[PDB]
């Protein structure tokens, strides 16, 4: 794999976005990572409707909580692939209470057919991100609410609280690192990215890689 790689240097990562006092950052782990795949298909990089799975996907718990294996399963399974533009579903749960869903008055702005789970294995990991793009993932995001940049090398890593999504890595670093957008407006971290140590489970970010495919 390459020694480096970061996908927003390609143009293929939206801008950070504000999931505000919702626990809807699952939805934002899966949109985000849909909104990569989708550009790297050969389209437009376009920004997609986190509200579509935060009032729309009752297999997931809205502000709650969610999976984001469970986002894409509902998008292919009870959405015919169909992804809404934000445009089209303007986020509106930053209070902390998902609205009802809406089918109408939407705009299909991408469509996915399935998706991969990973292996646990950071590696493996970084060499398909390498070339098939950015990678939703699962980590420890406790420790996570004073991180105003740098790389993280000690990170609590004892239980799966947050959605993310790696956009690259870098290996060869004196402390080599996963580059990683959150959903907690630019205001936080590295313009709204976070760096953690690679290759020691930092955060549990191995755990649960996925990411949704588009045909
Ligand atoms: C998003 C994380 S957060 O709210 O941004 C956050 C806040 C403070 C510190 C760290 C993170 C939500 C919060 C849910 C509860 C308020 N997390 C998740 O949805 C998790 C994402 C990864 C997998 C596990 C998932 C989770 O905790 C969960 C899934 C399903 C259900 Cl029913 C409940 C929880």
């Amino acid at each position: 794999a390459p020694a480096a790689v970061d996908w927003r240097a390609r143009g293929a990562v939206t801008a950070v976005k504000d999931q505000g006092q919702c626990g809807s950052c699952w939805a934002f782990s899966a949109i985000g990572n849909v909104e990569c795949q989708w550009f790297l298909a050969g389209h437009p990089l376009t920004n997609l409707a986190e509200q579509m799975l935060v009032s729309c996907d009752k297999t997931d718990s809205g502000c709650s909580g969610g999976l984001m294996n469970n986002a894409f399963e509902w998008i292919v399974q009870e959405n015919n692939g169909a992804v809404y533009t934000e445009d089209s579903y303007p986020y509106a749960s930053g209070e902390g209470i998902s609205p009802p869903c809406t089918t109408s008055g939407h705009t299909v702005g991408a469509t996915i057919t399935g998706h991969v789970e990973l292996p646990q294995d950071e590696a493996q990991i970084a060499a398909w991100l390498a070339v098939n793009g950015p990678v939703a993932v699962a980590v420890d995001a406790s420790s996570w609410m004073t991180y105003t940049g740098g790389v993280m090398t000690s990170c609590v890593s004892e239980q799966l609280d947050h959605g993310v999504l790696l956009v690259g890595y870098n290996d060869g670093a004196a402390v080599p690192y996963w580059i990683i957008k959150n959903s907690w407006t630019t205001q936080w971290g590295e313009e709204g990215y976070i760096r953690i140590a690679k290759g020691s489970n930092q955060c549990l970010v191995k755990e649960e890689a996925s990411s949704a495919v588009v045909g």
